[PDB]
C-alpha cells in the first residue's frame, strides 16, 4: 500500500460499523411495515462508488430481515461552472416509481454535498412515503451547501481517501480498506 | 428462507470459489502486465444483478494484485419475470472507450445467453485488446444462443435461483447465499401480476 499516507479503516472495522448502521436502520423502520414486493425499503445506490458499500449493506440489512429493493442510478456533470446548485444529468434513473415508498439514497461519501442535495430534493418531489440518506464517509467540513445525512458509517477529516469503492483517477476502488492517498502520489 | 426450495451455495462457498477464480484470472493475465492507470483490466459489471458478485470479485482480484478499472453498464431482459423477453435493452454503456484495453465482462448468470451474446458482439466490434467473460453461475442447460464464458464459478441446474444479486421481480438480491426459489412463491406472485 505504498500509495497511501495512512490507513483509516480496515475491512473488519468497516464491516462492523456497517452492521451497526444496518441494525439502527432496521429498528428505525420496524414500524413502517416493510414487506417484499409491496412495501420494500428502496435503496437508490448512486453509482459508481456506492456499488461496494451497497453490496455489503443490503446484506447487513438482510441479516436484520429488512426487505430491500436496489435501484442503481447514474448521474453526470453538466460541466465546470455550469450549475453551482449541484444539478446533474440523469443518465440512468430508478426502474420503478418511488412514489409512496420508503426510500434511502446510498452514497459512498458526502463532502461538498452539491449533488447529494440536488438528488435529495429531486426524489423528494416524487413523493416517497419517506426519504433518508445513508453515506459511508462524511467530510463534515467540506460542505458547499448545507446537508446532513441521516446515517453515516464514519466522519473523516478533509483527507483524500480511496478504497472500498472510492477512487482517484478511476484507480483503487477495489481496495478492501479505506486509506488516505499519499500527496507524493497525487502530485 | 421459507421461500426457498433449497440453498445451492452458501456465502462461504461462493466466497471460496470467487477466491479460486480470482487466482486463475490473476495467473492468466500475468503476461499482460496489467498496471494501475496505464493498463488496468477493465471490468464491465452488468447491472443490476452483477453488482454483488462484482463487489466481491474486484476485492478478490485486488488480493492478487490485479489492478482493475470498473465500468457499470445496464441492460435489461427478464424484467420482473421468469423468462427472457428475448430482446436485450442497452440502457447504460461504458463511460470510457474499451478500445485497446483488456476487458473482462462480469455477469451474475448465463442462461439463454441472449444477454452476453448481445454484449460480446457489441464490444467485439469496438476492438479491445482482449475480451473475456466471467460468470458467477452457468445454467448451461438453457442456451438459446451458444456461449462459452472464459471463467465459470458454478454450474446450476435449470431452476430459478435468487440471492447474491439475483432477483425474481426485483426481490431477493440481498441474500447472502444462492437459493432455489419455490415455484409456489413466484406462481402466486405472477398470478398477482396477472
Ligand atoms: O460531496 P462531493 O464533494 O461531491 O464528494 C462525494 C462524491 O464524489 C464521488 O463521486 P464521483 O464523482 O467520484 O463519482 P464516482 O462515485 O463514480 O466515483 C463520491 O463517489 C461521492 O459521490
Ligand atoms: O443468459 P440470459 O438468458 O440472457 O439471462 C441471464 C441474464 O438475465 C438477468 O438479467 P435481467 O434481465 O434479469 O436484469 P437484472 O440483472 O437487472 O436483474 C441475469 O442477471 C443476466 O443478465
Ligand atoms: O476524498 C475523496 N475520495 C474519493 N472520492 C471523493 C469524493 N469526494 N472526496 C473524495
Ligand atoms: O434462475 C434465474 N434467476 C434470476 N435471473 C435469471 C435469468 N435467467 N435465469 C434466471
Ligand atoms: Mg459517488
Ligand atoms: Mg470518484
Ligand atoms: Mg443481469
Ligand atoms: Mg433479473
Amino acid at each position: 500500500y505504498e500509495f497511501a499516507e495512512k490507513i483509516l479503516f480496515t475491512e473488519e472495522e468497516i464491516r462492523t460499523r456497517i452492521k451497526e448502521v444496518a441494525k439502527r436502520i432496521a429498528d428505525d423502520y420496524k414500524g413502517k411495515g416493510l414487506r417484499p414486493y409491496v412495501n420494500p425499503l428502496v435503496l437508490i445506490s448512486v453509482l459508481r462508488g456506492s456499488f461496494m458499500f451497497t453490496a455489503d449493506l443490503c446484506r447487513a440489512l438482510c441479516d436484520f430481515n429488512v426487505p430491500v429493493r436496489m435501484e442503481f442510478i447514474c448521474v453526470s456533470s453538466y460541466g465546470e461552472g455550469l450549475t453551482s446548485s449541484g444539478q446533474v444529468r440523469m443518465l440512468l434513473d430508478t426502474r420503478h416509481s418511488i412514489e409512496g415508498h420508503h426510500v434511502l439514497i446510498v452514497e459512498d461519501i458526502v463532502d461538498t454535498a452539491l449533488t447529494l442535495n440536488y438528488l435529495y430534493h429531486m426524489y423528494f418531489t416524487r413523493r416517497p412515503a419517506s426519504l433518508k440518506t445513508v453515506v459511508l464517509l462524511d467530510k463534515r467540513e467540506g460542505r458547499r451547501v448545507p446537508f446532513s445525512a441521516d446515517y453515516v458509517v464514519a466522519n473523516i477529516p478533509n483527507a483524500f481517501v480511496i478504497g472500498y469503492g472510492l477512487d482517484y483517477d478511476d484507480t483503487y476502488r477495489e481496495l478492501r480498506d479505506i486509506v488516505v492517498l499519499r500527496p507524493e502520489v497525487y502530485a
